[PDB]
């Protein structure tokens, strides 16, 4: 028995099934083994969908409204979003996403959900892995009242069917796209998958990529940061945000293994759902329960480790948008454990994890494993050097959006 976890990759041997059909596999998914066969006409249809502002209610919001091509397909936040929750605003005033949105560059390397050995979960789209594929993912934004707010697949089908996009989809997929709501959603997903898997959506054009391939050097400070990033006794970042500068092949450096961990970033008290003090976004365990994985609450507070390419142009950081500077996101790792009150709004422990799940939080990975009264693993100069290294991961098109002072905030329109 085998399963294919990335497009065109070799089938992987399945050793077991977890819950409703999540495969456990015998070997690590290798991103270099995927094969993305170009499909220019289907990818162009996906791009047409991506930029179509008729696909929201009220009209005016496209996928690009939260995934700006000018910012590595990460959000350029609206004024209300900047002034309030620091996550994307949806199609209406006063409605916002429940989480921050990531860059969609390199998203084609997010594998299907799987376990690999205890065995650990990997893959799935969204930060809680609740969509198995890009085709399934777009059901989220299309029908979420806090995002694009289409009322139903039936309503969206009727709307699209009256437009040129409807004609283009019917031309390619047949006339029933206008009469079968679930077929319409499925073929929107097929088109989108082709666009998001196209080569232009994985450019590998950063200065780090030039250092890996063309041997174009980084600065001494950037090299210090790279060494801290891979130092298990200081940054230890590479243990989750994995990289390999080998074979001059940039795709071995995606800065994530697509696994899950629980680092317990501070509560974003400006997020609407957090007005309820009993509400916590618990991440992966909600997906685990839907998939009937065993003992799903062991995964509460776990979130998918994000890749760090183009991180330095984002306007807010982490799944809840809680940090507004890259340096704060890095500094959090250094003193979360030694100085919890600085990070958790005065509390001595995590303020965005229910008491019931505080034991799920990682307190043994360096640098988050030092009790108060112990010196932190790194100095402030070390943190500065790590930021300098992360800034080398910006694709060439976008370097002007990084703050010119590295401790600052990304450029805003
Ligand atoms: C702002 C209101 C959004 C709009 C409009 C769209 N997306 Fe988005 N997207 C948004 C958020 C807040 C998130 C993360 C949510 C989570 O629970 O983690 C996403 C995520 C995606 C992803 C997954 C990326 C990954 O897991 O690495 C993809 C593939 C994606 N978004 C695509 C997508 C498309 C195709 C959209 C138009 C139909 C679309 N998004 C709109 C917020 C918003
Ligand atoms: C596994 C235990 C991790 C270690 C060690 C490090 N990171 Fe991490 N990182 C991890 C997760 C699960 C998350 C998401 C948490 C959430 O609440 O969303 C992150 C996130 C980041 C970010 C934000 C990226 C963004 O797109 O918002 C950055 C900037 C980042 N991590 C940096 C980073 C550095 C420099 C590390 C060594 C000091 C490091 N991380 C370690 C998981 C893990
Ligand atoms: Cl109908
Ligand atoms: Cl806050």
């Amino acid at each position: 028995p085998t399963t294919v976890l990335l497009p065109g990759a070799p089938p992987e041997r399945v050793v077991d099934t977890i819950g409703r059909g999540t495969p456990q596999v015998a070997s690590k998914v290798d991103p270099t083994a995927a094969v993305f066969r170009p499909d220019p006409t289907l990818a162009a249809l996906g791009k047409r969908v991506f930029f179509d502002p008729a696909l929201s209610e009220p009209r005016g919001m496209s996928c690009a409204s939260c995934h700006d091509p000018g910012r590595a397909f990460a959000p350029t936040l609206s004024p209300a979003a900047l002034a309030g929750p620091r996550v994307p605003q949806g199609s209406r005033p006063g409605h916002f996403s429940r989480r921050n949105a990531p860059s969609l560059l390199y998203v084609r390397y997010v594998p299907r959900r799987h376990f690999y050995q205890a065995p650990a979960p990997f893959g799935g789209l969204f930060s809680d892995g609740r969509a198995d594929t890009l085709a399934e993912q777009l059901r989220g934004p299309l029908f979420d009242p806090d995002e694009m707010n289409n009322a139903s697949a039936a309503a969206l089908m009727r709307k699209i069917g009256r437009t040129g996009l409807g004609a283009a989809l019917a031309g390619r997929f047949g006339p029933s796209v206008r009469r079968d709501p679930e077929r319409m959603v499925r073929v929107l997903g097929e088109a989108m998958q082709a666009y998001l898997q196209s080569d232009e959506m994985a450019p590998f054009s950063s200065r780090y990529d030039a250092y890996v391939t063309k041997r174009a050097p980084l600065t001494p400070q950037e090299m210090r940061g790279l060494a801290l990033f891979r130092n298990p006794d200081k940054g230890n970042c590479m243990s989750c945000h994995t990289l390999s500068d080998t074979a001059s092949r940039p795709e071995r450096s995606l800065f994530t293994d697509f696994g899950y961990d629980a680092i317990a970033v501070p509560r974003n008290r400006a997020l609407p759902a957090n007005r309820d003090p009993r509400h916590f976004d618990n991440g992966l365990c909600d997906t685990a329960a839907k998939l009937r994985w065993p003992e799903p609450t062991q995964w509460c507070a776990y979130l998918r480790t994000p890749g760090l390419r183009n991180v330095a142009i984002k306007e807010s950081f982490m799944h809840n948008g809680v940090f507004d500077t890259l340096r704060d996101a890095v500094a959090f790792y250094n003193t979360r454990s030694t100085d919890p009150a600085r990070w958790y709004h005065g509390r001595d422990t995590f303020d965005d994890v229910p008491r019931a799940y505080r034991g799920n939080v990682n307190v043994n990975s360096t640098p988050m494993n030092r009790r108060p009264g112990t010196p932190p693993a790194m100095t402030d100069a070390d943190v500065d050097d790590l930021v300098a290294f992360l800034r080398t991961l910006t694709d060439a098109r976008y370097v002007g959006l990084m703050p010119t002072a590295p401790d600052g905030k990304a450029a805003r329109p």
